[PDB]
């Protein structure tokens, strides 16, 4: 398992709808790890966020923020929908096509 794209986000938060500081990892099994600082690598361990980006869908939009995605899937039920912003158009597509890459290998993997 390798690392595909990292970087600094923007992600609204599980349960108070305002943004907050994130660093993630997306990783070739699908796994989409968040922590608060860019991990030292004693925290990777640690992570505050971790889920599957297996089967989703994804949506760009600009508002309220510019440069946002959306990644959503069928079983989370509480969130719906967890959603990001970046600081450039071009760190979103860089962000979006690495997701569904990673989901549509995971899908040719099956079958």
């Amino acid at each position: 398992v390798t690392i595909v794209k990292e970087g600094w986000v923007q992600k609204r938060g599980e349960y108070i709808k305002n943004w907050r500081p994130r660093y993630f990892l997306l990783k070739t099994d699908g796994s989409f790890i968040g922590y608060k600082e860019k991990p030292q690598d004693v925290d990777l361990p640690y992570p505050l966020n971790n889920f599957s980006v297996a089967k989703c869908q994804l949506m760009k939009t600009e508002r309220p923020k510019p440069n946002t995605f959306i990644i959503r899937c069928l079983q989370w039920t509480t969130v719906i929908e967890r959603t990001f912003h970046v600081d450039t158009p071009e760190e979103r597509e860089e962000w979006t096509e690495a997701i569904q890459a990673v989901a549509d290998r995971l899908q040719r993997q099956e079958e």
